[PDB]
DNA sequence: ATGTGACTTATAGTCCGTGTGATTATAGTCAACAT
DNA sequence: ATGTTGACTATAATCACACGGACTATAAGTCACAT
């Protein structure tokens, strides 16, 4: 599938667990379905920037902070 | 509209220019539609990550450079 | 404790008595433990439907007759 | 498995739909797990009088009218 | 060249439900001794 | 006869998650016509 997606997928989960959230909490605060949060983490779904933005707000994290961890995950071995 | 969306778009336009590309050529290079691109640059589109990825390929810019730039752009 | 659970227990005891049964006999007839039965009637047990069902069979009473009674008891 | 159980589980669903509720509303209002409401209807499951009571409160229905519909369902052919 | 508009078609995102391993609270069942 | 106190062990009930189908909103991709 897509390189960037699974990275975006990975980072959303990583943060979520770092903050001791559950998918239920997250989909809560992101005002998306818990099915969608699952869908994203599970099968790296192809979300929209707007949806990503909602998730960032849900993770109680900033644009910047997210993208900084995104860059880190991309760079890894 | 969205704050992020506008700066993604701004960034896309910034890079296209710093490189000296036309929209026509960014569309060709990324195998997407020119009106599609025009839309994004006037910020009338809400890309998916996949699309963004194709535009990065077209701009010939790695994900990292794009995001390094987007961050800087984000901080006024 | 619970209102319903109390009325259920009361009903179980009521029917046992109008039939002149002992607890010992109610437990023999439904193959459950006598201390188990005791416990319900002193309202110290929160039984499951399955258990309730075994007790009805031990009381020789249909589900319907039981609930008809349970409703009436519920209404003071 | 159990005669009465599938009757109880049938009636919980009947009411739930009659009141235009979804499972996960009822799971909230009944102050029980999401998956328990499913599990009760889905298969049958052997609930407790206390849990049944919670569900009745959740269906926004009285002990009495629940049991009245229970009786009616038992009596069917 | 770029910017519209408007018009399909793919798919992102929603909504309601099923099914499941793992853990925790508690009912199910049965001792010993009471009265 | 019934009551009560511990117990052990089955299972009710919880919690975090995956997975599917069907439906709705909207992004993806392509026309025509501006400039």
């Amino acid at each position: 599938e897509s390189f960037l997606l699974s990275k975006v997928s990975f980072v959303i989960k990583k943060i979520r667990l770092e903050k001791g959230m559950t998918q239920e909490d997250l989909a809560y605060k992101s005002n998306l379905d818990r099915t969608y949060i699952s869908g994203i983490e599970r099968n790296s779904r192809n979300l929209t920037i707007k949806s990503l933005e909602l998730i960032m707000k849900g993770l109680e994290v900033s644009d910047v902070v997210f993208f900084e961890m995104l860059i880190k995950e991309i760079l890894k071995h």
